[PDB]
C-alpha cells in the first residue's frame, strides 16, 4: 500500500473514530447529567451506548492498523481476543436494540401491569444478562474451535474467525444476528404503533366528552383527582395527594402535570378498565365480539357510568354483539345517562352506529420522540448491516464470488451503525439535542 493512500485512509477512519467516540460519549454523559433522561428505556440507550463506544474506539481503530499494515502482526492470541472483543460488542448493540424495542412494546400494549415490573432494577438485570448472552455465545467458539478442530487454519498475517470460514456457518449466524431479530423488531413496531393510535384515539375521545384537567381538584365525591377522572387518594389531603402524585409521575410535581403525564396515567386506567370489562360476564361477549372504535365507546361508557351501570344496558348489549347497532341506538338514547349528558350520550351512541370517529374530529397520531426514536434506530440497523448481510447471503450460492474490497466496506458500513445511532436520538428526542449542545459548548468553554 501506498504512503498517500496510508495518511488517507488514517484521516477519515480516524475522523470516523472521533466521530463515534464523542456521540456514544455524549448519550451517555447526557443521561448521568440531565434528570429528564434518566428513565427506564435510556438505561437500554445507555448500555447501547457503551457497545457503540467499544466499536468507535477499540474496533474501527485495530481494524485502521489492519487495514493500514496490510497483515495482522500481533499474534493469533491477541488475533482470538480482539475478534471476541469486536463480535461480543456487536451482538450486544443487537441484544439492546432489542431490549429497548421488547420495553417500548410492554409499555405500550401492558401500561399497568408491566410498569410495576418496569424499574431501574430489572433494566440493569436485563442488560448484565443481554451482555452475558453476548459473551458466552461468541468468545468460548472465537477462542476455542481450532482446539475442537485440531488445528489452526487462520495463517500468521491473517486474523478471521476459524468457524466462520463456511458461508452456511456464518448465513446461520446472519440469521440469529440480523434476519431474525429484525423481523421480531419490525413486527413489535407494527404493534407499537397500531396501539399508539388506538389508545390516543380513546385518550382524545373521553378528552371531548369528560374532559382534561392538568391541576389537583375534587371530583363529585370530593376525592382529590387528576387529567381525565384519575383518583389520587381518597384521603382528606392536598399533599397526601400531592405525594401520591410524584410516586406516579416521579417528578415533584407541585399538584400539576403534562397532558402527556395525563394520558400515561389515562392508559393505565384504559386497561384498569379492560380487566374489569374483561372479568364482567355481561360486558366480556360484547367486548370480543366488537371492532377497536366501539371498543372505545364502550369503555367511554364504562369511564361515566362504572362497570354495573354498562352492565344494566342488557338488550342494546345483546343488539352490539349481533352488528345491528340501529336498534342498538334506540334503547340506548331511552335512558336516564341520554337525559342527563345528551351532547356525550349521542357521540358515544353514533360511534356504535357509524362505527367510525365521525361524531368528533380526530387528528392524526402525534408520533412521539420515543416511537420516532426507536423507528430511526431501528431503520439505523437495518440500513448499515444490510450490505454486509447481502454479501454472506451471495457468498452461500458463490464461492468467493464476494471481493476481499467488498468485505472490507460491508464491515465498515457495521461499524457506521455506533456513529449514527447517537445522532438519531439527537435528530427524534429535544432533551438529547438539547444535553449534546448544553455540553458541546461546555467543552469548548475552558
Ligand atoms: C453480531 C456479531 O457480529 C457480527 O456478526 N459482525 C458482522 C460484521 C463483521 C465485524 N468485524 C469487522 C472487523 C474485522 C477485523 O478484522 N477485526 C480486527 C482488526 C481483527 C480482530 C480485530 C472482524 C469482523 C464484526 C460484527
Ligand atoms: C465529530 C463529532 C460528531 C459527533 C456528534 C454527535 C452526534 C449527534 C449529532 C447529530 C444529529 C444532528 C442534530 C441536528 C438536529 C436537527 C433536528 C431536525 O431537524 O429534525
Ligand atoms: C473502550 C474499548 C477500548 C479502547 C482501546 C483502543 C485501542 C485499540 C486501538 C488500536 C491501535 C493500537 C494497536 C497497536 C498495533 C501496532 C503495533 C504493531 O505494529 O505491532
Ligand atoms: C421474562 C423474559 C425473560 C427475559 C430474558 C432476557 C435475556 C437477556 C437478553 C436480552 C435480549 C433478548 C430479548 C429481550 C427480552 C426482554 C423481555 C422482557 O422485558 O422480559
Ligand atoms: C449468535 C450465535 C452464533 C455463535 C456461534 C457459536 C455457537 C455456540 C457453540 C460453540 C461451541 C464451542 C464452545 C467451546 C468449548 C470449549 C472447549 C474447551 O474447554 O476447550
Ligand atoms: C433495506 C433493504 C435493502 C435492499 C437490499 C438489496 C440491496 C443490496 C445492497 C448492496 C450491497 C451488496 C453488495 C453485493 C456484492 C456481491 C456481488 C459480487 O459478487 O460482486
Ligand atoms: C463515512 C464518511 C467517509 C467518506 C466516504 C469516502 C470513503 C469511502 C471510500 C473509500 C474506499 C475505497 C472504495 C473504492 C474501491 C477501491 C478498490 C481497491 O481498493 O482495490
Ligand atoms: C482528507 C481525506 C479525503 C477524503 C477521501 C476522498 C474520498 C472520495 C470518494 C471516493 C472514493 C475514493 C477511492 C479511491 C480509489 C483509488 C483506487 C486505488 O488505487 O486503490
Ligand atoms: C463506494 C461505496 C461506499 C461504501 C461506504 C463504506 C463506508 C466507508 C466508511 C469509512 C471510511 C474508512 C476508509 C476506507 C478504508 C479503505 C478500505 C479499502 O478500500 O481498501
Ligand atoms: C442512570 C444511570 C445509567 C446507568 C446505566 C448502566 C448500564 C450498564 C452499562 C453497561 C456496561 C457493560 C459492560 C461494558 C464492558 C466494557 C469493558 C471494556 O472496557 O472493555
Ligand atoms: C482480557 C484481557 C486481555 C489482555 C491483553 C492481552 C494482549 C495479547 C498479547 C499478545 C499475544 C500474542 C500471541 C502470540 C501468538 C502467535 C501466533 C502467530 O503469530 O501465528
Ligand atoms: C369499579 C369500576 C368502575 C369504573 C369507574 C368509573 C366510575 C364512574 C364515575 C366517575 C367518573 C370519573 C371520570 C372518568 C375516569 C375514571 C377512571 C377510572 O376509574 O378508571
Amino acid at each position: 500500500m501506498e504512503t498517500v493512500e496510508m495518511v488517507a485512509i488514517a484521516t477519515v477512519a480516524g475522523l470516523l473514530s472521533l466521530a463515534t467516540v464523542t456521540g456514544n460519549i455524549l448519550l451517555m454523559l447526557s443521561i448521568k447529567v440531565n434528570r429528564q433522561l434518566q428513565t427506564v428505556n435510556n438505561y437500554f440507550a445507555f448500555s447501547l451506548a457503551c457497545a457503540d463506544l467499544i466499536i468507535g474506539a477499540f474496533s474501527m481503530n485495530l481494524y485502521t492498523v489492519y487495514i493500514i499494515m496490510g497483515h495482522w502482526a500481533l499474534g493469533a492470541l491477541a488475533c482470538d481476543l480482539a475478534l471476541a472483543l469486536d463480535y461480543v460488542a456487536s451482538n450486544a448493540a443487537v441484544m439492546n436494540l432489542l431490549l429497548i424495542s421488547f420495553d417500548r412494546y410492554f409499555s405500550v400494549t401492558r401500561p399497568l401491569s408491566y410498569r410495576a415490573k418496569r424499574t431501574p432494577r430489572r433494566a440493569l438485570l436485563m442488560i448484565g444478562l443481554a451482555w452475558l448472552v453476548s459473551f458466552v455465545l461468541w468468545a468460548p467458539a472465537i477462542l476455542f474451535w481450532q482446539y475442537l478442530v485440531g488445528e489452526r487454519t487462520v495463517l500468521a498475517g491473517q486474523c478471521y474467525i476459524q468457524f466462520l470460514s463456511q458461508p452456511i456457518i456464518t448465513f446461520g449466524t446472519a440469521m440469529a444476528t440480523f434476519y431474525l431479530p429484525v423481523t421480531v423488531m419490525c413486527t413489535l413496531y407494527w404493534r407499537i404503533y397500531r396501539e399508539t393510535e388506538n389508545r390516543a384515539n380513546i385518550f382524545e375521545m373521553l378528552r371531548i366528552d369528560e374532559g382534561l384537567r392538568l391541576k389537583i381538584y375534587k371530583d363529585t365525591e370530593g376525592y382529590y383527582t387528576i387529567g381525565i377522572g384519575h383518583l389520587l387518594t381518597k384521603s382528606p389531603s392536598l399533599n397526601a395527594a400531592k405525594s401520591e402524585l410524584d410516586k406516579a409521575i416521579g417528578r415533584n410535581t407541585n399538584g400539576v402535570i403534562t397532558k402527556d403525564e395525563a394520558e400515561k396515567l389515562f392508559n393505565q386506567d384504559v386497561d384498569a378498565a379492560v380487566r374489569g370489562i374483561l372479568r364482567n360476564a355481561k360486558l366480556k361477549p360484547v367486548y370480543d365480539s366488537l371492532d377497536a372504535v366501539r371498543r372505545a365507546a364502550l369503555i367511554n361508557m364504562v369511564f361515566q357510568m362504572g362497570e354495573t351501570g354498562v352492565a344494566g344496558f342488557t338488550n342494546s348489549l345483546r343488539m352490539l354483539q349481533q352488528k345491528r347497532w340501529d336498534e342498538a341506538a334506540v334503547n340506548l338514547a331511552k335512558s336516564r345517562w341520554y337525559n342527563q349528558t345528551p351532547n356525550r350520550a349521542k357521540r358515544v351512541i353514533t360511534t356504535f352506529r357509524t362505527g367510525t370517529w365521525d361524531a368528533y374530529t380526530f387528528s392524526l397520531v402525534k408520533e412521539k420522540a420515543a416511537l420516532r426514536t426507536l423507528s430511526a434506530i431501528l431503520l439505523a440497523f437495518i440500513l448499515t448491516w444490510t450490505p454486509y448481510n447481502i454479501m454472506v447471503l451471495v457468498s452461500t450460492f458463490c464461492k468467493d464470488c464476494v471481493p476481499e474490497t467488498l468485505w472490507e466496506l460491508g464491515y465498515w458500513l457495521c461499524y457506521v451503525n455506533a456513529t449514527i445511532n447517537p445522532m438519531c436520538y439527537a435528530l427524534c428526542n429535544k432533551a438529547f439535542r438539547d444535553t449534546f449542545r448544553l455540553l458541546l459548548l461546555a467543552r469548548w468553554d475552558h
